[PDB]
């Protein structure tokens, strides 16, 4: 046989350091110990291995945060069609137990919280034809459908508070920005299964800087003819948003999905040299050059993750991975939350 | 030999309709010719084929065009990392010879465009270590690289304007939105390579829904200290995109990636009931419900894409694809669009 | 506001069918209930509604085949990677109490079972330079390392047997094919952490039309310099997996990845007019016109897969969600597999 | 304004090394110069830089060659949608005029070429739906149609030839291999259109280790039950591929798509410790640890890939980027081959 082809193929290896974990899958022949399934993952190798780093991440979180102000400031971003899913949800739960401390989602992300009060959203199919249910007035979200009339219901219930919220601007003197709007909305829907109404009630502010790339943008364009004058500003919320980051004493990023949401959120970190801890759960790919897309390295180099960090991005559909990762990290953690509370 | 096997796989098939295009790649037996080369496109399958369509569908834009309005208004999108690359060139080359009629991007697109006029941007790689990066203070983009010197550069040139901006709000009672800024920043920046200094100077409107989510933002943050008061104001910007659908005699759209932009141009088009025309080059899947990823079906089934328009979606980086499809559109209608301005 | 703009976007819809499910996620305030968690997928939309999907499958698969032959027999097939990882586990665990019927996968797939048992594989990173890590003969797969001393220890492994299977096809008659060699090298490695052992034993084929691309291959072209002559056919192997779909009453079809594994699988079923169930869990993507990245439909036109059945396939690592899938599956109805095996 | 939040943004940084190239795009005020504008791809950033790279490292492999033994040996690889494509035409052309090597396919890609020779491929939808397709006999192929009647005539074409194959092997003593079955068809089809019958007229060996998974696989098996015995042996092929990469003087490899191909292609080349040069298009990803996904670097880590060697890797459809590539490499040294032969 070659020599050279036997030395290239057959090249001697010096043993790993003792440090090494093998790599092993959880053993069924165990039966189902669900919690020790998934801790397995840790060790089962690419994105599973990813998801068991992502949960030990945001429980390094929790743990500085259980150490208004607290150890860790977690800033929590998502992208709208997360809205959509029953990842609103998750997202409730978290909200609503004072688990996170900043929320920044895009437009289709706050108006379709508040509409799910109203109407709700369905399971369709990707393959459904556009032009087939444009004439039943049905939008389809990815296998999702959202009826219209939702819509329409959604604007009988704005109308309204458009045309305080213009009056209080002109005789109280209210500047208006996209955080203070989706307080009043949350405290307007009034309804314990919406994440906005949770977040105004535990005094979590919302971000959104293009608030009007949706629904409520539409109203709002709509509104605007009988009763002109509404301001949105965006330069204040930007001040509000990077002095979370400045005078937090640590924080974490749980960021699902990517664009202004996930940029957003590592911009006002940056001006604290950096967040402390990292999350991410997209699937956008890098190749592309795109912000959405860029592992989470990328944002070490901007300043915006401290370089001794530690981040995690785990490459899947965050409506499979979230709740997973609520589950082995926030939700095993409610009794310490409450105690911090006094409830326990 | 198994008779149900037999059949199953031996299945007969009729002939195809006389309609049927077949499946053919350029004969390079014939040298290069170029033009052929690309035409070949068409019939070559997958998304070769899909880029032959999109040269179809903006060269049908552009002749609808050519029959202040004219008879096809067409709205160019692009994220923030196209302005990056050197596409920057291709969308200033569009711009300076008004042959779109609409922008709209991110804030990295605006921002580092004027940057580029101060600094250049560097080629780099996607494996470069972002602690090693940071302590350089090279700030990476893909395989791109930006020196952060370039951003101090871009803040010494943009504070004398935001005291301008701020003073004119005050004393001239200016109301500021993105795109009122976009115009002055580019009349500001006075170079012909800029895209937005031509977008000024031929009035072509640009949106930016969130232009603070950038350097952009950190600077009229950081402003904000000295010069309390700066407002951006995103609704007036709402009615200014929409109502250009609204009263458009027909439209087109050409969308590079997703994301707000993309988002925020096919809402401008529901209010026409859907855009006539519509060209796709991104990178994002449909899998994960993000609005990026949807095919442009989805969007018919919105109402923002005429039902009996033929989008086109072509997947793939258009760094790489649309300097070719402006030479076999746009470019190829040089003396047309001339002839339009009465210089041909 | 404009008429025609209100009516676009206001458009009404009528209410959808009483068959329609709404979108709603696990409600964490039930505290965590995992098995309520995982059954909540499927009416949480996107990827996860298809997991939730697959396991309602996957159970049909099973339960028709508790009704050698089985009522359903069932084709799992698996890329070489997934045996680089834990999944290496959740395989063996299947085929180990005979819960599948034929296995195919890659030669990396079939190899790196048998090796596991000689050292192990490791956790490593994606980003681990290349160059670095050959110098000390290390061998990079994804976020995994396989140092080459275990290929060392693979063809000391391996070079009896080839010398044995050489003097058998020579002496005794023996007609080698890619399945009778792996049920060979399963027995000979005589460990019940194997894959191949377990399958050897359970007389479940496995077949692998490549065996020859990597390591294994490797050794087998060394050793023909000393031992010349042995041969594998790859037609003997296609009549065994081809009559396994003609003669099976029902068939069912687990398919982790794409490539050779997954187009075999389905060219089989062909034979019998097409799989009756079908779970696809792979990251390949349609866009390039490639097999592996084909959505089930397409399988439906070749008659792969029966035109009333119902396809499901999971846009995701199989490394996250094999495991669970199994958990839900497979694993909740060892019972009923021992009860058919007279052991309960 | 917050003094670290200054110190963080407007971090100082040193000027970039004077090797540095800026990026640039091709300025279409200079009208459309098709070479430069390619040529302009190189600072163009992304994708499009590296398609650049991919043009220069071809064109070295070829440069390299242009000093049966040539100066550099050069592995074409290819999935089989590419035959199915007009990339079948591009694959012809490089085979027609000796430019390459040594071919390497799966079985689609040899079948697909044989057959467009009988019946023409059609342009179809990725949106054509399968039951429908299936009732009339036409398969589906991304955006492709292959109508079913084309494999009808395949049989018809192909049985003639096994009943001579298996005479062969059983009176005159052939060894029958995948190469050596390649090469007879291609002989056989007898047509300038074909790729085989190129390779098979310029002695180009063409490797397919899974021949069997396909048409002509189906057609070996129904043929085996009126003629038994016929055998196809993958050993020999791999002695003759790992040689071609062993005694090479220098090699290069250009691989479209990834799997058993490109897998086979690397290994063959780990035999001489390493190809020279390395150039792939293909759309796979890395994260989920498959080698189809995997960056060039992890080969390196293997020794499939020279250390010092400067692979290129496109994110692209090879539809789209391959023609280009041609255009700007091979097709610019016609007669730089020619002259080698002779002719020129
Ligand atoms: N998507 C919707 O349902 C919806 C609804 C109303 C309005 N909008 C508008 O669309 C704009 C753009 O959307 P976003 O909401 O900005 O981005 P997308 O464009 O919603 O998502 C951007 C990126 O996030 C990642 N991503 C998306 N869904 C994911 C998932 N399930 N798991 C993990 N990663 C995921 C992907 O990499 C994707 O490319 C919004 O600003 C909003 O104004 C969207
Ligand atoms: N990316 C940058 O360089 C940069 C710079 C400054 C600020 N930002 C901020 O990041 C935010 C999000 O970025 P975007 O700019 O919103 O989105 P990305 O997040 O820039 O891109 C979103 C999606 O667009 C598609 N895409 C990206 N690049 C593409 C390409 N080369 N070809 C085709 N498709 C492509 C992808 O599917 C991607 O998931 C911006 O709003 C901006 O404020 C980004
Ligand atoms: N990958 C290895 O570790 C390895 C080892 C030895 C030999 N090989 C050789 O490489 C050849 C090609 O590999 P395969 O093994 O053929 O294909 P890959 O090339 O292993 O995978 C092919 C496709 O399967 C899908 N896929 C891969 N991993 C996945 C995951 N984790 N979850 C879901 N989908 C996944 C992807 O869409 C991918 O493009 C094999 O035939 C074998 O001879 C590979
Ligand atoms: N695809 C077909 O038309 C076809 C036809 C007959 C038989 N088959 C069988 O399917 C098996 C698997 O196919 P392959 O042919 O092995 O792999 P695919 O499974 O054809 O492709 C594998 C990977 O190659 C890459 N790829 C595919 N098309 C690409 C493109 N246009 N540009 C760049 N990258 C691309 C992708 O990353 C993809 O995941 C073959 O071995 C063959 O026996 C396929």
């Amino acid at each position: 046989a070659p020599a050279g082809a036997l030395a290239a193929v057959l090249k001697h290896s010096s043993t790993l350091p003792p440090e090494s974990t093998q790599v092993r899958g959880y053993d069924f022949n165990r039966g189902v110990n669900y919690r020790a399934l998934l801790e397995a993952f840790g060790t089962t190798g690419f994105q599973a291995t990813n998801f068991g780093r992502a949960v030990q991440q945001v429980n390094a979180m929790i743990e500085k945060k259980l150490e208004p102000l607290t150890s860790c400031t977690i800033f929590l971003g998502y992208t709208s069609n997360l809205i959509s899913s029953g990842i609103r949800e998750t997202i409730r739960y978290l909200v609503q137990h004072n688990m996170v401390d900043v929320l920044v989602t895009t437009a289709g992300g706050v108006e379709e919280d508040l509409i799910k009060c109203l109407a709700p959203t369905y399971l369709g199919e990707f393959s459904l034809r556009g032009k087939e249910l444009r004439e039943n007035g049905i939008n389809r979200i990815g296998n999702l459908l959202v009826p219209n009339e939702n819509y329409c219901k959604f604007e009988d219930w704005l109308m309204p508070i458009l045309d305080q919220m213009v009056m209080e601007q002109n005789t109280e003197g209210v500047k208006w920005t996209p955080s203070k709007m989706i307080a009043r909305l949350g405290k307007e829907i009034n309804n314990p299964e919406s994440v906005y109404y949770w977040a105004q009630k535990n005094h979590i502010p919302v971000f959104s800087p293009a608030l009007t790339d949706g629904s409520l943008g539409d109203m709002i364009f709509f509104h605007s003819y009988k009763n002109p004058g509404l301001v949105l500003d965006i330069v204040e919320d930007l001040r509000l948003i990077n002095t979370q980051a400045i005078f937090a004493k640590c924080t974490g990023m749980i960021i699902l999905g990517g664009g202004v949401v996930k940029h957003h959120i590592a911009n006002a970190n940056l001006m604290r040299n950096g967040a402390d801890y990292a999350v991410y759960i997209n699937t956008a790919q890098e190749f592309d050059g795109s912000d959405s897309g860029a592992r989470p390295d990328e944002a070490v180099s901007w300043g915006k993750i401290r370089v001794d960090a530690q981040p995690v991005k785990v490459y899947a559909d965050a409506s499979l991975v979230f709740p997973l990762l609520v589950a082995e990290t926030f939700a095993q953690k409610m009794d310490a939350f409450m105690h911090e509370k006094n409830e326990d």
